[PDB]
């Protein structure tokens, strides 16, 4: 996150990260046994961590699980990111408590100009590099999808929005892909692309969450 601030400790309890060694993408908690990530962030061999803050330190309140099972968005395409979507089931279901909570999916989609709270352990500076070991969290709102698909010519589905400030200076960026865009208490985006990061007219990009639930519930319902 470029230009945000610290969340504080287990703020944004759903947040989760995806560890294969190391951190290297977000993900949400939508039930106790189930988290959405970007289809981008796939790979095998998963642990999800529930309940941090430092993502370096034991702090006390984590809980490390094993993915079973992951599911790709079946018209996932790796070129282009469109429907960057997965599912990632728990080999034991999350003990769900203050610091480790689902967050709700939409009902509908959300409004332009709607304020979403973004977060994540990525990249810091939007030239260089400096990662956090603490949550960041930055309010940005929904952007007309004018403003998206005149930022990003020919790039643009139905299935992404923008969010951010087309001047620059906020922004998600490397390392928050996957974790959640949350906007009147709904998961409505999940980080997926941009041009670099808190680039002037460049937001970035989000996988609009309200295009997938029914998919969502009916592969968790089956698996
Ligand atoms: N600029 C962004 N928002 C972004 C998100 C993932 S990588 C870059
Ligand atoms: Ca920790």
């Amino acid at each position: 996150i470029v230009g945000g601030y610290t969340c504080g400790a287990n703020t944004v309890p759903y947040q989760v990260s995806l560890n294969s060694g190391y951190h290297f993408c977000g993900g949400s908690l939508i039930n106790s046994q189930w988290v959405v990530s970007a289809a981008h962030c796939y790979k095998s061999g998963i642990q999800v961590r529930l309940g941090e803050d430092n993502i370096n330190v034991v702090e006390g309140n984590e809980q490390f699980i094993s993915a079973s099972k992951s599911i790709v968005h079946p018209s996932y395409n790796s070129n282009t990111l469109n429907n960057d979507i997965m599912l990632i089931k728990l080999k034991s279901a999350a003990s769900l408590n203050s610091r480790v909570a689902s967050i709700s999916l939409p009902t509908s989609c959300a409004s332009a100009g709607t304020q979403c709270l973004i977060s994540g352990w990525g990249n810091t500076k939007s030239s260089g590099t400096s990662y956090p070991d603490v949550l960041k969290c930055l309010k940005a709102p929904i952007l007309s999808d004018s403003s998206c698909k005149s930022a990003y010519p020919g790039q643009i589905t139905s299935n992404m929005f923008c969010a951010g400030y087309l001047e620059g200076g906020k922004d998600s960026c490397q390392g928050d892909s996957g974790g959640p865009v949350v906007c009147s208490g709904k998961l409505q985006g999940i980080v997926s692309w941009g041009s670099g990061c808190a680039q002037k007219n460049k937001p970035g990009v989000y996988t609009k969450v309200c295009n997938y639930v029914s998919w969502i519930k009916q592969t968790i319902a089956s698996n």
